[PDB]
């Protein structure tokens, strides 16, 4: 395998780490490949769920937990802390507050969270990596709750970084606002993409096109499908009731991605930095409501 860039995988992971029986299992954290039956069921399907008043409010506490346990890793970013150490931190958080955490076992994927430095776009392994100075890096948060997953992630700067990467992170949070600004009931999946790619273009950033949003709720990924380039074909109209995220993934360099042999992470296949934000959104008569936002803060973590 060539690397694309300076990062490495740094092994050996720590053995997978038991969840407490009394925690309440999605149906693919016991299957031996991870996968989820009830997803497989809907596979090919363009149809959008219509939240009841009970899933919504399922809904609003499993996104306001999983932002309170992004906030604790927000907390821990700085030099010499290992992605490991900080997926430790989020398992035990989940647990204290009757959570699964969400990725452990999806798909095989061995980790409670997903770490991703610079050239690394999503689902990068927590591993024994120390974090330096100048990385960016986002972690990615997803619990379960009675039933219900809740999914966002920030980037963070780790230390002083360079004017670069202050502005591929300010650029990247900026277009999912834009994006979040534009939801309300009768607009259209695919118009997302086109205020994304624009703003990101801009810039001089590119949008990474093989990973895109999705619906959520008691599938962990399910209808719609939400791309974040320009001119995509998505199916589907909003309309009040409907909760997807929007995860936006953006480039310094080209779009292109490849995956390590790892199966898991995602690089830019000219080594350059990538950045993403995500946010839970449950569609309502007035726009949207930002079911993963900050209660007692009016910025993300980045700008303080
Ligand atoms: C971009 O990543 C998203 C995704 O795969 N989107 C669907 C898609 N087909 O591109 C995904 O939802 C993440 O937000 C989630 O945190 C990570 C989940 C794993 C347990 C799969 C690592
Ligand atoms: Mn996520
Ligand atoms: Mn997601
Ligand atoms: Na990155």
């Amino acid at each position: 395998y060539r690397y694309t860039g300076k990062l490495r995988p740094h092994y050996p992971l720590m053995p997978t780490r038991p969840v407490p029986s009394y925690i309440q299992r999605p149906d693919y954290a016991d299957h031996p490949l991870g996968m989820s039956e009830s997803e497989q069921a809907l596979k090919g399907t363009s149809q959008i769920k219509l939240l009841s008043s009970e899933d919504i409010e399922g809904m609003r506490l499993v996104c306001r937990l999983a932002r309170e346990v992004l906030d604790v890793a927000a907390g821990m970013i700085k030099p010499g802390v290992t992605t490991e150490e900080i997926d430790h931190a989020v398992h035990l958080a989940c647990i204290a507050r009757n959570c699964y955490p969400s990725p452990l076992n999806y798909y095989n994927f061995p980790k409670s969270c997903c770490t991703s430095v610079n050239e690394v776009i999503c689902h990068g392994i927590p591993d024994r990596r120390p974090l330096q100075e100048g990385d960016i890096v986002n972690v990615d948060i997803t619990l379960y709750r009675n039933g219900y997953h809740g999914d966002l992630n920030e980037t963070f700067f780790v230390g002083e970084v360079d004017d670069g990467a202050r502005k591929l992170v300010q650029t990247t949070y900026e277009c999912l606002m834009q994006a979040i600004d534009a939801v309300k009931p009768g607009v259209r999946y695919r118009e997302l993409g086109n205020i994304i790619q624009k703003h990101a273009q801009a810039n001089g950033f590119s949008v990474v096109r093989s990973y895109c949003g999705h619906g959520i709720h008691k599938l962990f990924h399910t209808a719609p499908n939400v791309p974040h380039y320009a001119k995509n074909k998505a199916v589907g109209v909003m309309k009040s009731g409907h909760v997807f995220t929007i995860e936006p993934m953006i480039c310094e360099g080209g779009w292109q991605d490849e995956t390590w042999p790892d199966g898991w992470t995602a690089v830019t296949r000219d080594g350059k930095r990538s950045a993403q934000f995500e946010h839970t959104l449950l569609v309502t008569d007035t726009g949207c409501e930002i079911l993963t936002r900050r209660l007692d803060s009016a910025r993300p973590h980045f700008m303080s």
